[PDB]
C-alpha cells in the first residue's frame, strides 16, 4: 500500500532524553522534508488528535509485538501506510541519540525509517539512504541516491 492523500500528520508521542527537544523536533522535521523535497508529498506536525504518523521512543518491549533489543542491533523500526499503527515509526530509546557524533544520529535514522513510513523498502546501492545498515554519513553532503529518488517517485510522482 500507500498513502492515499497527500497531506500527511505527524505527531511526536514522547522525546528521548538524549536530546534537547529542540533538536529532536528539527531531526524529525528536517528528515520528512527529505522526501517532501521529492515527492508532491506535504507533512504537518500536530500537537493533538490521531496523526498519520505516530513517532515514539521506546526501549525493549512496547506492545507492538516486536520488541527491541537494547543498544546496538535493531535501532528502530516502521510500519507501512495503514491506518492505526500503519506509518507509525518507532525508535529504540536503548540507542544514545544524538545530532552530531557519538551514538546514532537521530535525522539520519528519521529518513530510513519515515521511508519505510512511505511504503519503501530496502535498497542494494550502499549510498542510499534506504540500504539496510545504518553508517554515519556527512549530513551536509547528505542527498538521497538515484534509487531512493527512483523508489519514492514510483509510489507518489
Ligand atoms: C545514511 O544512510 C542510512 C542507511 C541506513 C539507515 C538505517 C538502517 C536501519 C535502521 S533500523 C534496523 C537496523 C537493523 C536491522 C533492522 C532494522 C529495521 C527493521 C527491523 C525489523 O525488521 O524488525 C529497519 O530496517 O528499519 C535504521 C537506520 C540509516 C541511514
Ligand atoms: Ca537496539
Ligand atoms: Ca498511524
Ligand atoms: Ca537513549
Ligand atoms: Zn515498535
Ligand atoms: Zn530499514
Amino acid at each position: 500500500p500507500v498513502w492515499r492523500k497527500h497531506y500527511i500528520t505527524y505527531r511526536i508521542n514522547n522525546y528521548t532524553p538524549d536530546m534537547n527537544r529542540e533538536d529532536v523536533d528539527y531531526a524529525i522535521r528536517k528528515a520528512f522534508q527529505v522526501w517532501s523535497n521529492v515527492t508532491p508529498l506535504k507533512f504537518s506536525k500536530i500537537n493533538t488528535g490521531m496523526a498519520d504518523i505516530l513517532v515514539v521512543f521506546a526501549r525493549g518491549a512496547h506492545g507492538d509485538d516486536h520488541a527491541f533489543d537494547g543498544k546496538g542491533g535493531i535501532l528502530a523500526h516502521a510500519f507501512g501506510p495503514g491506518s492505526g499503527i500503519g506509518g507509525d515509526a518507532h525508535f529504540d530509546e536503548d540507542e544514545f541519540w544524538t545530532t552530531h557524533s557519538g551514538g546514532t544520529n537521530l535525522f539520519l535514522t528519521a529518513v530510513h525509517e519515515i521511508g519505510h513510513s512511505l511504503g519503501l523498502g530496502h535498497s542494494s546501492d550502499p549510498k542510499a539512504v534506504m540500504f539496510p545498515t545504518y553508517a554515519y554519513v556527512d549530513i551536509n553532503t547528505f542527498r538521497l541516491s538515484a534509487d531512493d529518488i527512483r523508489g519514492i517517485q514510483s509510489l507518489y510522482g
